[PDB]
């Protein structure tokens, strides 16, 4: 029979192979192998872990189903604050924002444009490549420690390929179809439906039973880090590419605009494409691309002066 010695080694092989397939399937939204290939290897791993429960590790794909049930969430401080964003609602506000930026910097500036995802803001801390803390934004300086729930979100890596220590921030949301499916299930069980995917994601992440959260099919998009110390990026667009390179799911609709006019074109392009996406967006976020310039602009008490969120009506 398969010995513990042989299983210990085989278990790691399976975790690596299965995690790579999951990265392709959930993070790149582009699987390489047919589902049956993954399922077969997954079953082999489950059999090994069942025979030797000591070989179960936090980065094993079998742990995505959750199991822990908490009494409540511990406070999760953000020593590096999670700021909000100033809002814009008209072409005027956007060009005015550009005027203020040029006034302060003294030259034209490039802008990294991204879609504003309507979900729950999250901060993911990794130490030596290992996922150690998942937290909600809360009030900006203190959120809720929802690490166990986030372990079930399939697109969240449990172990990065490189043992880097960083804290990434983004949005955890519920895709349109998943939101539709969930409300139908609630109607079937006589429960109150969620008013929108935003509330569905928030309500899901507030669940104390991780097994329930694991079935809610939440997804993620990461767009920044709390401390750029371990990162090599010097611009926001570079940061998005680097986040992708280290293993996080990033939104593919971002664009680097060299002028405010290009920025407005972007806003118009995605405004008309708004309902064609598998997820809901409440606008567009415009950020001064160069970190050196973001630094020069600084932050107000509530948000950075180097970014503005154009909110859809
Ligand atoms: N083809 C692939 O690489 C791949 C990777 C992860 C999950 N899946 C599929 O996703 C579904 C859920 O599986 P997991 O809950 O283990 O993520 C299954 O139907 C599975 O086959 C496919």
């Amino acid at each position: 029979p398969l010995t513990l010695t042989a299983a210990t080694t085989r278990a790691q092989e399976l975790r690596k192979q299965l995690n790579q397939y999951s990265h392709e399937y959930y993070v790149k939204d582009q699987p390489s192998v047919e589902d049956y290939v993954y399922d077969r290897l997954y079953k082999e791993l489950v059999d090994i872990e069942t025979e030797f429960p000591d070989l179960i590790t936090p980065d094993s794909p079998t742990q995505r189903v959750g199991g822990k049930v908490l009494s409540g969430f511990e406070k999760a401080p953000h020593d590096i604050p999670m700021y909000s964003l100033n809002d814009g609602f008209s072409k005027e506000d956007i060009f005015a924002f550009d005027e203020r930026v040029r006034k302060a910097i003294g030259k034209p500036v490039a802008y990294c444009c991204e879609l504003k995802i309507d979900g729950l803001a999250i901060s993911l801390r990794y130490e030596n490549g290992v996922f150690v803390r998942g937290a909600t934004r809360g009030d900006g300086t203190v959120g809720e420690n929802i690490t166990e729930n986030l372990r079930t979100v399939r697109s969240v890596p449990m172990r990065l390929t490189e043992p880097i220590s960083v804290e990434v921030r983004g949005e955890c949301y519920m895709p349109k179809q998943s939101f539709v499916a969930l409300n139908e299930e609630r109607e079937e069980n006589g429960q109150d439906i969620f008013a929108n995917p935003r509330n569905a994601a928030a309500g899901s992440l507030r669940q104390l039973d991780t097994k329930i959260v694991a079935k809610r099919n939440l997804n993620t998009f990461l767009y920044t880090v709390a401390d750029f110390g371990p990162m090599k990026a010097k611009t926001q667009f570079e940061a998005l590419e680097e986040l992708s390179a280290i293993g996080f799911r990033t939104n593919p609709e971002r664009q680097l605009c060299q002028s405010i006019d290009e920025v407005w074109a972007y806003i118009e392009e995605y405004h008309e494409k708004r309902s064609t996406l598998p997820y809901e967006i409440d606008g567009i976020v415009i950020k001064v691309n160069e970190f050196a310039l973001q630094d020069e602009l600084g932050f107000t008490v509530k948000a950075p002066r180097w970014a503005i969120a154009y909110k859809f009506p």
